[PDB]
This record gives C-alpha cells, sequence and structure tokens, in this order.
C-alpha cells in the first residue's frame, strides 16, 4: 500500500474513532459531533502533509532494512500515520490558535476557522483547544501498550512547550525588552537594536523547528524502535538548521511573493515582525536607509509599505539569500555526512527532508 | 508542617524549576522570565487553592492510617502538592482562555488577564496555552521514576478533554443543536427547547465537575497508591454530584450576588446561559411567564435584564433551591456511606470537599 494513502486512511480512521467515542463517553449529540468533524476536515486537511508524512517516510526507511513479520511492518507503519496525525493535529491547534492572535484573514486561500460564520472566536479557541486535546487521546489509545509510549509522551510534550515559548518570541520580537511589564502597554521599539541574527534564530529555533522538523524526524525514530541508530544531538542539529532555512523562505515569501499564490495577504512589515529581511536590511544598510526604514516599518499605511519593501530590493537582499542558501547547503550536506556513519538509512531521509525544503 | 504552607512553598519551588529551565534550557532572558512569573503569579493565585488542597488533603487522610519512613511521608505530601498544583494551573489555563472566549471584564476582583495592559489577547491565548503545558512539564520532571505516573497523565489528559468538551457543551447552549454550522452565523434559540435539566446536567458534569471534584478526589488516591481503596464508579458519582451542585450554587450567585462580594458583573442573562435559574424557571412558569421571558433574556438591555430578575424573583426559586439542595445532601450522604465500606479515610476526605462546598 502506497504511503499517501495508508496516511490518509489512517485520518478516516481516528476521526471515527474520536467522534464514536464522543458519544459513547462524553454524551455528546450529532449536530456537536458533526461540528467537531467538519472543524477537524478544515483546521487539519488540504496542506501537504509534511510534517506527519515525515513520521512515515523515516519508519518506511528502517522497514527497508529491518527484519520484522509481515504484521510488524503493519504495526509499525500505522502507528507512524498515528503518530503523523499527532504532529499534523499539533501544527492545526497552533493554527487556529495563532491566526486568532494575529487577527489574521486568510490561511491557505481560505478564511482563517474563527472566521467563518458559525465559528466565532468564542468558540475556535476552545476548538484549537480541542485540537491538541485529541493528540493525547490519540497516542493515549492507538500507543497503550508500546514500549515507545513514555518516550513519545515526553518528547511530544517538550516540542508542544518550545513551540509556545517560541510564539512568545515571535509575538514579542517588535518591544524593547527591557520595557516588557504586564502592566504596560507596550510600544514598538524605535531603536531596533534586538533585530540580530542571534534574536531571529532563538525565535525560529522555537516557534516552527521543534515542531516541523524535530517532531518528525524523532517520532519517525521512536515508532521504529531506531532512536540508537543515531546520535540525538546531531538530529537536533540538522533539524535546527534546516528548520532554520525553511523559515528563512517563509519570511522573503511573506513579503515578495504575490497573495493569491501565497494563500495569504502578508503582514509581516505591518506587523514590524523580527523577519530575516528586515534582519539582514539592518547588517547591510547605511544611516540614511535605516533611519528610512525606522520611519516606516511597523505601520499599517500601504506608501509606507511600499518605502520598506523598495528599501529591502535595493539593498539586494537575493544576493544574501543566496549566500545563507549557499552556507546551509554547505552545513547541511555535513550533518547529513556524519548521520551516514551510524544510518544510512536515516540519513537518506534527512537527505529527503531537505529536498522537500530546498526545492519547494 | 502545616498543609497550606507546604503547598505554597511547593509553588515558589515549582515556580523556581520552571522559570530556572526556560533560562538553561529554553534561551530565556530575564525580562522575558519576570513576564512569565508576573503571568504566572497573576493567573495561578488568590483564589482558595481548593482544588489543590483538596489532593493534599486526601493524602493526608491516607497517611494518618498508613505505614511509612519519615522520608516516605514528605515525598507523598510533596508529589500531593506537585499533583494539586497541577490541577490549579490547569484552571488557571481554563480560566484566561474563558476570559477571553467570553469576553469577561473581571475575575476576583481584577482585570481579567487579558485586559492588562501589555499583555493583550495576542499575548494572553499564548500565556494561557503555556498555563497548561507547565502541568505536564511538572509531572514529567517530579513523577519521572513514580509508578503512578502513567495512571496520573492518563486521568489529567481525559478531565482536561472532558473539560473542553464541556466549554463547548457551555458556549453552544443558548443555540438550537439542530441549527449548528461552521458556515452560518448562529442565533439564539427561541423556544428554549434546550433549557432541560439533563441538558444542564450535561454542560456541568463536563464543564466543571471532571477538573474540581473527579481530578482532585483520583489524583489524591494516585500519590497515595490507594486506588484500590475506592470502587472507582462511586468517586465518579459523587465527584459529579457534589459538582452539580457547585455549579448550581454559581448560577445563583451570577444572578444574584452583589457584584463586588461576586468579584465580578454576572451576564449569564445577557449572555443567555442555560443557568440553572432558567432551566427551574422554565419548568414551572405558565405561558404568560414564559413569552415574558422569551421576550426579555439574552439581551444587554439592563431594562430586559431587570424584568427577567423580577420573573425569576415572583417564582420563588429559592423554594425550588431549597429542595434541590435537599436532595443533593441525602444523595451525598448515601453516598459517602456506600465509600465507609473500603474506605472511611476517603469516606472522610469526600464528607470534607462536601462540607467546604455546602457551606461556603
Ligand atoms: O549565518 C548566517 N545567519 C543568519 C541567520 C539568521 C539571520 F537572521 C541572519 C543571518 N548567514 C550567512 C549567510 C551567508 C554566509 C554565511 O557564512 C552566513
Ligand atoms: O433532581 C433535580 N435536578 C435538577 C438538576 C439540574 C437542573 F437543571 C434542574 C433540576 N432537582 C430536584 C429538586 C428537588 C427534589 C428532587 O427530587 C429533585
Ligand atoms: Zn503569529
Ligand atoms: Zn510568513
Ligand atoms: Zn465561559
Ligand atoms: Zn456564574
Amino acid at each position: 500500500m502506497a504511503s499517501m494513502e495508508r496516511f490518509l486512511s489512517v485520518y478516516d480512521e481516528v476521526q471515527a474513532f474520536l467522534l464514536d467515542q464522543l458519544q459513547s463517553k462524553y454524551e455528546i449529540d450529532p449536530n456537536r459531533a458533526r461540528y467537531l468533524r467538519i472543524m477537524m476536515d478544515t483546521t487539519c486537511l488540504g496542506g501537504k502533509y509534511f510534517r506527519g508524512m515525515t513520521v512515515v517516510n523515516v519508519a518506511e526507511g528502517f522497514l527497508a532494512v529491518t527484519q520484522h513479520d509481515e504484521a510488524t511492518k503493519e504495526r509499525i507503519l500505522h502507528d507512524a500515520c498515528v503518530g503523523g496525525w499527532m504532529i499534523e493535529f499539533l501544527q492545526a491547534h497552533y493554527l487556529v490558535e495563532d491566526d486568532i492572535m494575529d487577527g489574521s484573514v486568510m490561511r491557505r486561500g481560505k478564511p482563517c476557522w474563527y472566521r467563518f460564520p458559525g465559528v466565532t472566536t468564542q468558540c475556535a479557541i476552545n476548538d484549537g483547544i480541542i485540537l491538541k486535546s485529541w493528540t493525547q487521546i490519540m497516542a493515549w489509545h492507538y500507543f497503550a501498550d508500546r514500549p515507545f509510549l513514555k518516550d513519545l509522551l515526553c518528547l511530544f510534550q517538550k516540542v508542544d512547550y518550545a513551540t509556545a515559548v517560541g510564539q512568545m518570541y515571535d509575538v514579542t520580537s517588535m518591544c524593547d525588552s527591557n520595557k516588557l511589564d504586564p502592566e504596560v502597554a507596550q510600544p514598538m521599539t524605535t531603536d531596533f537594536a534586538e533585530f540580530t541574527p542571534a534574536i531571529y534564530k532563538r525565535i525560529v529555533k522555537y516557534k516552527t523547528t521543534f515542531y516541523t522538523y524535530l517532531l518528525p524526524l524523532v517520532m519517525g525514530l521512536l515508532v521504529s524502535e531506531a532512536a540508537a541508530s543515531v546520535e540525538m544531538n546531531l538530529v537536533e542539529r540538522v533539524a535546527h538548521l534546516i528548520g532554520e532555512y525553511f523559515q528563512v523562505q517563509d519570511d522573503v515569501m511573506d513579503c515578495f511573493t504575490p497573495p493569491e499564490q501565497l494563500g495569504k495577504v502578508g503582514t509581516d512589515i505591518e506587523d514590524a515582525k523580527c523577519s530575516w529581511l528586515a534582519v539582514t536590511f539592518l547588517g547591510k544598510a547605511n544611516a540614511a536607509q535605516v533611519a528610512e526604514f525606522k520611519a516606516n516599518y511597523g505601520e499599517k499605511d500601504p506608501a509606507k509599505v511600499a518605502v520598506v519593501k523598495r528599501l529591502y530590493s535595493k539593498a539586494n537582499l537575493q544576493a544574501d539569500f543566496a549566500a545563507y542558501e549557499a552556507e546551509v547547503v554547505r552545513e547541511v550536506e555535513s550533518l547529513i555526512e556524519q548521520l551516514k556513519v551510524k544510518s544510512p538509512t536515516f540519513a537518506e531521509s534527512v537527505a529527503v527532508v531537505w529536498e522537500k525544503t530546498h526545492k519547494r
């Protein structure tokens, strides 16, 4: 059976399981079950399933080189799918809540969930809660007797936490740290002294890399009982490097990809986000250019946004981007080589993850 | 050492642990650590710690009748405190997010967290996420080698889920079920056919009783390794009964307790909530009175709210309340007796929980 169709079958299974359990144990009625079904589909489906499918991919790599009964190959692949959906549902949680937090309008060419007329923020915040609660319901049900249950739950838990810490780093990235104070409304930075490479790296490391690259890789190892085929410090490094690159692309796109293609009208300039463009701009701008940036960044006014965009074009940031990209290629290749020593198989799965990121 | 001061010491310990770990492992800076410290204090402290202290109370009951080394008595009490704070932090999560969802103004005589000037909803939603993530960080750290870890995590997880399911039942309680639809903005019910005792019971059972009464009771059993001193079906029943009573008091107070004493301006009438007053009103009203209720319920207009309040007074709902109260006393007493057969000790802890609820 092909991987994607397995993964999709498992979604239907897990959905039926969750909703049947709501009826049998949580006294749900059919209309609220239907609400929850449509919520799950709307918030969890229609992406590429990169994250979830990486768990499957890593597991399939191990299957090709490890002796097992047929029934065992099926159980490991089922487990990789369940694990993958846990990650997809965890992403869904974060997208729901993030869209609410940021006042976002569209996601993937459709309205954000909270903007559906029969949802509202009042419901959507709780829907997002339920999304994440479902990951735990899946794990305890499907992995109950599994030897990896504890390590998988513990991993999941620390990635979830890292992610929430990252969202805090992200939403506070345009304030001056020394002025954070729950009692005082927060001004936007005027000096941009915290728009640095190291600060940027911290945001991206926590907000995206743990759930997008580390969790799918390591879940794949855990469902395969293969976490001793690898040096976990090397897996973390490679996950953090690739994930950083991913976000650097995401930041460039937010500014320069046409809305209809991006699935989104990008607002990072208006939201005064610590983006890779802003940091790299401030890394090479002269005094005049910096002053112009400060007078126009983080403002709704489309004239001001078009000034900041003009500044970025004339700063030849694509040349800085090529250069970053070259360095990441080289470092990713070095880490893959290091991984080849213990597991050529796992190294190849990392190679695939990198090709998919690097090409998209 | 007295229980409350143990419990409070443990808060300071757990706080220091969480924030030190943010600095050592999550690259946090001191100002964001300070934000998070003040968030934790503001959202987790200043209540009565009923829930958290029930874990301690149950554990202390078992200590009085079980042979143990001194060091073991201290470890079980430490564990009961950690467990108790998990519940308190879980409540804190739900209050933060609930206040945002419901557009609430005050909580305990202070502004809701999201309303602090330097917080905002954008941050507060994520703060609430972090609150709940901290419960898992505590559990894995403090209970890592404990035999009850799995059962405690599994229990916690199903209570958290039940709670979120209950919030969905609550916020949708004024819509007609057959009209729920993410695509269609939701009208308030005109018939109030879903304002029934059984529907009310379902809301309250899920939204409050699992985290307020069941979780503290059963956590106390688990940290004491005493879950075989009891018939778990009886613990659930008694928890659901007392919890229902608790909420019935909460609903009456929302209408009739002066704001400054309630720590809150109650808005259940305006929010068209399925409250015990509304259900009991509609259970005894004549046609004229029902028509007057339908013309005035769920409306911001203070004249209309004062009409619904007038209807409730002249319907002599305090007499219905006395009668409910009498029935609950009798049923709670029956369950306590049933519990006395296996554990007089646990029965007494339940007796205390009931006295604290019944008297407040
Ligand atoms: O190492 C880089 N970091 C980076 C990451 C994030 C950020 F915000 C700014 C810069 N850039 C780089 C580019 C070309 C060559 C090179 O040896 C290094
Ligand atoms: O059993 C009751 N349930 C209840 C709970 C919730 C609700 F919404 C409405 C009613 N009430 C009751 C009161 C006096 C005597 C009695 O034998 C029963
Ligand atoms: Zn965001
Ligand atoms: Zn972007
Ligand atoms: Zn609410
Ligand atoms: Zn109330």
